[PDB]
C-alpha cells in the first residue's frame, strides 16, 4: 500500500510540517487519493494543512509528531497571525477528540484550555492518545 | 539485498530514464517494496517519475545520472510539455535539498535559477551533493 519506504508517519497521523519560510504548521497525513494530485515520491508524505485545508508533499524528514508540542509551536508567529491560530484550535480540536479529552466550554477563549493542555504534554493520556483510528 | 545484480543504480538515486516514445524523463530508484507490485527482475530497477510518481520496471542499462544533465535535458520537450517542467520542478527540488543548495523567492520563475544550477554542473558541491542520505 501506500508510504512503505522504512520512514515515519502514516495515513491521519497528526504532524507538524516545515515549508521554506513558513513556521512550524499542524497538518494531517492523508492518502494521495485525497488529494486529487499524484502518488507521493518515494520518502514523501502528502499533508493536509489545518486552517486552510490545502495539500502539499512533504519530506518526511521535514514532518514531526504533533505531539511535540511545545517544542514546535511558536508563539510569536501565535501572537501574529489570526490563521496559525484558527489552525492551532482545529488540529487541538481532532487531537482532543481522539484522545477522549473533554473540556469546559469565542476562539482565544476556546483555545486557551486547549493549549495549556497541548503545552502540558496532552494529559492523561500523553501522545499516544493523538494516534488515529 | 535487493538491486545487487552487479549492474548500476541503488536506492534513492536520481536518474535520467529513456522509455520508448518519450524524451529522458527524471525519476528517483526506489525498492519494489514501494511500489505495490511485484519484485524486480535480474537487471532492472524500479524508478518513480517525478511529475506524475508513477513505477516502471526500467533495465539498469537503460538509465543515466540525473548528473549528467545538460546531455539529458530536452529543451524542446521542456517547452512543449508543461508535465516534463512540472517533473523537472520536483526533480530539481529533491536535487536542490540533496545537495544544501538553496534559491532566494511561480513555476518556470522558481526553475529558472534551479535549471541553471544544474546546467552548470550543480556547483559547489557537483554532482556528489546528489547521493541520496
Ligand atoms: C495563508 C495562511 C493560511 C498561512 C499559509 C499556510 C500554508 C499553506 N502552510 C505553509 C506551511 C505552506
Ligand atoms: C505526465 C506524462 C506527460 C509523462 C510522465 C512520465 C511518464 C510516466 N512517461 C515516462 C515513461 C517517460
Amino acid at each position: 500500500s501506500e508510504y512503505q519506504d522504512g520512514k515515519e508517519f502514516g495515513i491521519g497521523d497528526l504532524v507538524w510540517g516545515k515549508i521554506k519560510g513558513f513556521s512550524w504548521w499542524p497538518a494531517m497525513v492523508v492518502s494521495w487519493k485525497a488529494t486529487s494530485k499524484r502518488q507521493a515520491m518515494s520518502g514523501m508524505r502528502w499533508v493536509q494543512w489545518f486552517g486552510d485545508g490545502k495539500f502539499s508533499e512533504v519530506s518526511a524528514d521535514k514532518l514531526v509528531a504533533l505531539g511535540l508540542f511545545s517544542q514546535h509551536f511558536n508563539l510569536a508567529t501565535f501572537n501574529k497571525l489570526v490563521s496559525y491560530r484558527k489552525a492551532m484550535y482545529h488540529a487541538l480540536e481532532k487531537a482532543r477528540v481522539r484522545a477522549g479529552k473533554t473540556f469546559p466550554s469565542s476562539l482565544e477563549d476556546q483555545l486557551k484550555p486547549m493549549l495549556e493542555w497541548a503545552h502540558g504534554g496532552f494529559k492523561p493520556t500523553g501522545i499516544e492518545g493523538l494516534k488515529p483510528n
